[PDB]
């Protein structure tokens, strides 16, 4: 009813729902957040400005609303072992912004892992306010192994003497060893940053290493596998750390925080303290590790490392005579979305790459298991290997099909 | 209902504080009650979608309709403020501005930007800023006698530090802010000029305030307070190598993927914004400020600053009743009246006490009050900071917010 006044706005809305339900989202990074999380962002906490923090607020009315940003601190910490939290970055960018500046001065020595061998924009790209702000160096992984090789993160750490090692990735699907980091890092005097975006559920779930205890500061968004709002967040165990990330935060580089989504924060902190979320991780990994087994027996799918121990999986594809786009590309029609993705040492254009990433996370939640988890690195091989062929990529939209009918939203 | 039984903690929270909105005078001059059209679609599956890039240049698929909705931000923005670029992707106002900074001006360069104890925000230079800690700040304030900006210091002070940039636009200032004269007084001294227009922002597109985008290099605003729509930010330029520079400087510059669920909420507030009843609403916000503002001006304790409101908002001196701005903001609270605690023009106390309090009407206007209710507000207001914790009065006062809060309801 109010969406006769605004059609076109309520119109595109509706054929998006329709989108992400006749879909197979596989890009690594997306999720489905939870009736309830949806509901608190649809609140009327989006009317409060709340400046300031909990009981340390710059104007009246927010007796309450501390009740909120108190829940997603404590179920933070309850949730990472961290003795402070702050949740008030409006993004994963903002959160690696303020954990920066905590850290480290404008033109210090950053290492941080390369963005084709799996990093983040936010660690050292130059088109970022990493890479302008501060001088990055990067590390990769082995050529050979495509796993990151701590003795060549030494060798970097020694020569370069940062001041601030970053690790976490956006593209790596192996375990990071948070304790050789810490090791490198104290070894040459520098701090650890972890940003663990990406694993932050499977940390949650204790299906990864926590980087908490090993970590200066641990930065995360709350979206991904936590499976919460789009939103940021800053964990430490020093107060002497948590003082200067809340400056920084705000009044550094923020305003008022969205209550609303804090509000979903900490909705989703809730859900992943419940055991089901346990469960649900343990199903990540396990499609992820089934998807992987299929695409190391096809044609022309090396999935890089030849593993993945998380939620991930990186697919090189260039022995299909095609590029990351071209296969981005391919899958889209047959109602498949990925992503392409740069590989350890692309050779081509970011923005055609020679892979593309594919992740489990989004399927688990629609209730996908491993049996469907195969069918699915089933059709996408199966369109990929179809050389332009109507006839096969309708029969993979068919499969296709089935299982977006079979696990509906 | 069943996910409230799972989370109570959560729920009852939120259920508190929409009583809390709905019985209290929301005089939190930034604040506003958006449309339930507006929640709906910050509520919305939107927020699944990563939607890295800008619409038809994604990095990656899915993102049909997703770029629909952020093309028609795009386009209701242009439209309402008759700018030829439009970015909607900032986070919040902070966020527009810091990528606005980076289009215009290195670190370290010289920026001329509004004090804040005169009125500026946090980010127009404020040392434990963002703004104060990249750039060479150089504020001007008002005029200690009248209490408005005068545009011959500023242009005393362009000339003599010669900024790269001027930045014009203000958190706490009640007076219509002459953006020509800041065009002028930037192009004599060779200067850029970017405008803050975050406050004002519902009042330019209504017509009931001068509009910087034909003046300012760039435009900055959020999409909330008196536009009324979610909370976000927004850039605006005219000219076509800035708005590549804008472009580039929110993502990958600054941001990562946009919350394309508040995008869709800024669409639904900017056509709620082109509808010809906006404009009738803007100008009754006015009215109602001028309203409280005689009011004001009438009883002694009350200073207003300046004597008068051109715009949404009061800055009042609250030092001739014996208190600071954090008491009155807290005897208010205790009344069921919000506000906040203000620095007034060449403030004397703490930051953290401050000589006033900062009063707007666009969250009163919004939930029908008339000028005969913006009268007794401000009256309300006027007999709670003069009452000395006479709790007869007090309770007085009460009971005119009850009388106020149930004859205007909320939606
Ligand atoms: C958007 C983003 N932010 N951080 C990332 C991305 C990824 C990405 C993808 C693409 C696809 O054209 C281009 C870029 C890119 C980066 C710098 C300059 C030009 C283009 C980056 C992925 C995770 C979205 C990516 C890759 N590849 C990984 N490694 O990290
Ligand atoms: C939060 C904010 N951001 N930008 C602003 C604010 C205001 C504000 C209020 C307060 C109230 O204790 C303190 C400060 C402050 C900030 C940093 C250092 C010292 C003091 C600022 C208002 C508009 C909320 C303010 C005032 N006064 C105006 N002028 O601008
Ligand atoms: C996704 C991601 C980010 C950025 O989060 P945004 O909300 O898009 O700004 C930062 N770091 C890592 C490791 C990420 O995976
Ligand atoms: C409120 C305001 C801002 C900050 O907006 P946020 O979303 O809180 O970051 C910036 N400039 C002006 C003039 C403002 O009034
Ligand atoms: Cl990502
Ligand atoms: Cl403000």
């Amino acid at each position: 009813d109010y969406k006769t006044f605004d059609p076109d706005l309520w119109a595109a809305i509706a054929k998006e729902e329709e989108r992400q339900e006749h879909n197979l989202e596989l890009i690594a990074s997306e999720n489905f957040v939870s009736e309830a999380v949806m509901a608190a962002q649809g609140s009327i906490l989006t009317n409060k400005y709340a400046e300031g923090y909990p009981g340390h607020r710059y104007y009246g009315g927010c007796e309450f609303v501390d009740i909120v940003e108190n829940l997603a601190i404590d179920r933070a910490k309850e949730l990472f072992g961290a003795k402070f939290a702050n949740v008030q970055p409006h993004s994963g960018s903002q959160a690696n912004t303020a954990a920066y500046l905590a850290l480290v001065e404008p033109g210090d020595t950053i290492l941080g892992m390369d963005l084709s061998a799996g990093g983040h924009l936010t660690h050292g790209s130059p088109v970022n306010f990493s890479g302008k702000t501060y001088h990055f160096v990067a590390y990769g992984v082995d050529p050979t192994t495509e796993v990151i090789d701590y003795n060549v993160v030494r060798i970097l750490a020694r020569k370069h003497q940062p001041k601030l090692i970053v690790a976490g990735a956006s593209a790596y699907g192996r375990t990071i060893d948070f304790a050789k980091f810490r090791e490198i890092a104290d070894e040459v005097g520098a701090k650890l940053m972890v940003d663990m975006a990406h694993i932050a559920g499977l940390v949650a779930a204790g299906l990864h290493p926590n980087p908490v205890p090993y970590a200066d500061i641990t930065t995360t968004t709350t979206h991904k596998t936590l499976r919460g709002p789009r939103g940021g967040m800053i964990l430490t165990n020093d107060e002497a750390l948590a003082k200067k990330i809340n400056s920084a935060v705000f009044p550094g580089i923020q305003g008022g925080p969205l209550e609303h989504v804090i509000a979903g924060k900490a909705v989703a902190f809730k859900e992943a303290l419940d055991p089901a979320f346990k469960e649900y991780s343990e199903q990540i990994i396990a499609n992820a590790k089934a998807m992987v087994k299929v695409f190391n027996q096809a044609i022309g799918t090396r999935v890089i490392s030849g593993a993945t121990d998380n939620h991930l999986m990186l697919i090189d594809v260039r022995e299909l005579g095609i590029n990351g786009k071209e296969a981005e590309s391919i899958l889209d029609s047959v109602n498949i979305t990925v992503n392409k993705n740069s590989i350890p040492f692309e050779t081509l254009s970011p923005f055609k790459t020679s892979g593309i990433r594919i992740g489990t996370p989004a399927i688990t939640t629609r209730g996908f298991k491993e049996e469907d988890a195969v069918k699915v690195a089933e059709l996408v091989v199966k369109a990929l290997q179809a050389k332009d062929d109507n006839a096969q990529l309708d029969e993979v939209k068919t499969g296709v099909r089935e299982l977006t009918e079979k696990f509906p939203l």
